[PDB]
């Protein structure tokens, strides 16, 4: 209330003013109980600060600090500013200024423009990137798509070893495991069977405990599919859970084919089945029919799986599901071979092999930014060409934080160096929707959906073609889908909305080639968007509710006179709803629909909508009332068929 | 009863006799369910068996076979023999044959020789030895000893790995770990601190489950040293045991001292005091005092850490405790460096690295084997120029070992093709002391065990000499103990027994050398002489007895008449004791002690007494009443002054 401004001050007295000596004592600090030289800035970034202070120093605006609100500010004081004897020595605004120094280096300009952009609230970085810019070893990326190397003790303590290493540093990780022989299996020179993926996992489980969360990607016609999706099950059979790592489905269309006309579904060991996850689509319906019919496996009723799976979904929230086939024959990389997983956050769908860990940089859009009044003043409206201006620029930021990234394994920079892959998304859609008073589910916010992520997607392709013709294109841009000038609409067989001109650019982009392999890939902004005072990122509001009461709904419910006690007391005792309220105009009820109230057909109506302006994938939370098997079908076969990649990431419930 | 010889014939009916057509179904062998071809005899065997096959098959005398005992016979169908279909395809003739063709190679006099004497139970080599001798992949090595690689992810994880590799094989493992900072030691590029060795040895506690059993080597100075001691714990706090793991301590001279004085006791972290651990005795408790001196560490009452130790041995048997500085005062591959551990049984000490990875194979004498009745009757004594000749023979096989094995990681073999390390051991001295009558804490039992141990020395420096004479000494050999003609008595400053002629054969170690760095190191035979059916090793009875009573208590009960049921009944309802017994002659109760019913001192003695004559240490289980704390004080002190290296391996209790 009053408090943020009570918190923010008082951060400002125990703090110095002037950014060149704070970081001059970041630089210079020392840790006081082993003696040791401990800085929190890197040579690099230091140096360019002392050979620019003057510059730097005044165009920081303290001002800027004071627009964070009270719970917002505390979440970077907690986390993200950096601290001396768990001191707090860092301003909002020098932590920002940082970060723009370690992303940009001696190009000035660029760093003062990303600073002003910044500290305006027009984008932020990933919560890696907040903390480790411009710091000794930076760090930056916040995925990586991890291959198990090899089915063979060698090969898993070799994986483990990396994720060890990943997971130390900001790093989320998606591991894929279809290439472990399940339980029973033969193991040459010993006498006694395997016991499969489980144990393998709860060596996993611990060893994310002991440093990053995991998820673990698996096709679900690996023979131990049953555990594998229960490992989240708080009704434990105790060594056959890991409370700590997400299952996430792998799921081919066959599969769901099978499901859906009541079939047969068999099970393999990778050892008694080659070659299945490395072929998609059609040869993968070929082999894998083949191998049916060569006895290869165990067959069983496809849906007493597809039951197992809703129930594991019901019940923990898991597993995910990211449609394979969809992933990869809708992917620019495609070029490379084919892909196996996604992330820990099911966004990212991008190739990776045991020497090639994909990895990727995050930023998110804050989508509000753009409303402004109209040329006269009955209105609001969306600035289009300013969120495309400012798309333009995170892109170069995403972009520079591939060369300045210290890698944690040269897997993993061996990748990122090849294929250059970025991924912007965006918060605050529901509060953009809300401020030009567009229900969420109506045909003026279906349409705003369409027209930003349009936007987006143009702006980052126009400003990665003119990267391309500044560096070269990246390594593997030829034979890709885009050097044909496929881009990701065409993939989905449709033409774009117009509010762009598509074909100047697919002109250059075949020309010139783009600097980055993949652009778009809309993320859970979480932590971040809390900092900015916004919405989670595309998706609606929860509630709009000794506590914090929505700020639009309020404007309103005051505006109106109806706001007070038995008034206040009703939101509270009815967890944020406003339908079935006496007294409140149906067209707020309209506007301040809760997600739990919003159709999830229109939720994934959406989606797909602006599924064809991205690149690799987005971060689709489901919500269900009291959840029901028949509707959870309805609902991942209705995503299926829309040709959904990420056909859901958690199943939020009740 | 007559039961072996059921469940032995019934083998022999199930069973083709002819060890070649054994051996071409074995290496025939292919697993029915997978319809992998899976040999059971390595390619080099199974050739060596066919150019020979009349030769092998009709030296075998199947004969033999009945001499097991029902009991000991069904531990080698259990475990030992080669199965099929878990049909057991193999006769415990074929098992031996087929141990000394893959041992011996194309050597059939020696094979012969080997298998003559296997066959008569005048030897048997360790478990590991006996499950894949001849087998594909042989890896007969028993012991393993580790060297953390160092303070990091990496090393750790490169750690992790290499035990893995080697406990999936028959290997147990010694792992030394004084180099991993402890908890809340500080972390480069990090903010949170270090959570010390615990959590580090869950990781480990989970990968032995998942895969030879894992002993970690601990300095009493490290700061993480009051919850390592704890880990078998069963009141465990739950995270902050390893229930599969043991404790072994490496205990320096300095910390009895502080414990005795009732002094100081300073710990640290590895990272605040470096180098204690590649250092012993003056070297040591210089370099210790000064750091103590600078405040590097946390000084407490020695006597606080002595009193847990207690407590936790008490309460689990562990930890072990093995005296540092004896270790490496007393050690012939001292020229090597600093030796940093033991291994999973407490009786191997060899120089370990983070390059090189300690091994040994081992192999047990039955002692009971060389009495006989002197020339006359009125006797029974022991024919110690047999023992000598056997002695030479183990010997030999356990070099040949070296050369044939099968190393799962290549520190191993680096390390083993270096120094030829060979272990010796014992089993049934409690039964030879019940042939010849002798009370195990008589002055003649006293007598035999240091005759016993001054001839298995002097017949493997022999054998291992000679060797020498044929390959060269073994790579390390010049600059070491030996190369000066110091023997292993010499460094315990005493003069050997003189039962062997000991200035001849120094004078040809001095001129040729030895193929082995080691020789002796006298195990747990534990599985080996239940095959045989002796007693383990070299301790006494622990109980004379719908059960099975001591076979030699049973003849002198029966040949005095006093065998009965009112005889029966008072052993069982008394365990195998035979103290406080109404009827039996005083000289039977003091053959027929109980190892709870004689003197620990009496046992520490005779330890101290072989030891002179023991290249390595040996697995001193110790046994106690209901252990008192001063007891077990008085024990260890008695021990550590006794100048063992092995204080103690487990303390059995009650």
């Amino acid at each position: 209330t009053l408090a943020a401004r009570i918190a923010i001050s008082n951060l400002h007295k125990q703090t110095t003013k002037q950014f060149s000596k704070v970081v001059e004592d970041l630089y210079r600090y020392v840790n006081a109980a082993t003696g040791k030289p401990a800085p929190m800035i890197s040579d690099d970034v230091y140096n360019i600060v002392m050979e620019n202070k003057d510059k730097l120093n005044s165009a920081i605006v303290y001002d800027r600090d004071f627009q964070y609100s009270y719970f917002g500010f505390k979440t970077l004081e907690r986390s993200y500013l950096l601290r001396i004897n768990g001191q707090v020595a860092e301003r909002p605004q020098h932590l920002i200024m940082r970060v723009a120094l370690g992303i940009h280096g001696r190009d000035i300009e660029a760093a003062l423009e990303t600073y002003n952009l910044m500290s305006l609230k027009y984008f932020t970085h990933a919560s890696p990137t907040l903390f480790n810019a411009g710091t000794p070893k930076p760090q930056m990326s916040s995925c990586f798509l991890v291959a198990m190397k090899e089915d063979s003790i060698e090969g898993i303590y070799d994986t483990l070893k990396e994720c060890a290493l990943i997971s130390k540093t900001a790093g989320g990780i998606g591991l894929h495991i279809h290439n472990i022989r399940s339980t029973g299996s033969y193991i040459a020179g010993t006498n006694g069977t395997s016991n499969g993926l489980i144990p393998m996992i709860r060596v996993f489980n611990n060893t994310a405990r002991y440093v990053g969360a995991f998820a673990l990607y698996l096709e679900p016609w690996h023979a131990d599919i049953f555990d594998f999706i229960d490992i989240r099950k708080n009704h434990g059979k105790e060594e056959i859970r890991a409370r700590d790592l997400f299952p996430a489905l792998w799921i081919p269309d066959l599969f769901m084919k099978r499901v859906e006309e009541n079939g047969t579904w068999t099970l393999f060991s990778p050892t008694s089945a080659p070659g299945l996850s490395d072929c998609y689509g059609d040869e993968f319906e070929a082999l894998y029919t083949r191998y049916e019919k060569e006895g290869r496996g165990k067959t069983i009723k496809a849906q007493k799986l597809w039951y197992s799976i809703l129930e594991a979904q019901t019940e923990t929230g898991t597993p995910f599901v990211v449609y394979k086939d969809a992933c990869n024959r809708k992917s620019n990389q495609k070029n490379l071979g084919v892909i196996k997983s996604s992330n820990l956050c099911c966004e990212i769908v991008e190739y990776s092999a045991p020497d090639e860990t994909a990895v990727c940089n995050l930023a998110s859009v804050a989508l509000p930014a753009f409303i402004e009044t109209s040329e006269d003043g009955k209105t609001s409206t969306y600035n289009f060409k300013k969120l495309h201006e400012i798309a333009k620029v995170v892109t170069r930021n995403l972009n520079r934080v591939i060369d300045r990234n210290y890698y944690p394994v040269e897997e993993a920079r061996k990748s990122n160096m090849r294929h250059r892959p970025i991924a912007l998304g965006v918060q605050g859609l529901a509060d953009t929707f809300m401020l030009l008073r567009l229900p969420f589910d109506s045909e003026e916010a279906r349409l705003l959906n369409i027209q930003i992520f349009e936007t987006i997607y143009h702006a980052s392709m126009e400003a990665s073609c003119e990267l391309a013709q500044k560096d070269g294109p990246y390594e593997t841009f030829q034979g890709s889908p885009a050097s044909q000038g496929i881009l990701q609409f065409d993939m989905w067989d449709q033409k774009p909305y117009g509010m762009w001109d598509w074909d100047t650019l697919r002109k250059d982009i075949m020309k010139h080639g783009v600097r980055n392999s993949l652009t778009m890939a809309p993320m859970p902004t979480a932590s971040t968007s809390q900092i900015l005072g916004y919405n989670e990122c595309f998706e609606p509001v929860t509630s709009n509710m000794f506590q914090v009461v929505n700020p639009y709904l309020l404007r309103d419910l005051v505006d109106l006179g109806i706001w007070d006690e038995g008034m206040k007391q009703y939101l509270i005792t009815q967890n944020g709803s406003i339908q079935g309220l006496p007294n409140v105009p149906q067209e707020l009820k309209d506007l301040y629909k809760t997600v739990w109230e919003i159709s999830q057909k229109t939720i994934i109506n959406m989606a797909a909508d602006r599924s064809v302006y991205i690149d690799q994938s987005h971060s689709l939370n489901l919500f269900l009332r009291a959840p029901t098997m028949g509707k959870l079908t309805s609902m991942h076969f209705y995503g299926w068929k829309k040709g959904l990649k990420t056909g859901m990431y958690y199943l939020r419930t009740q």
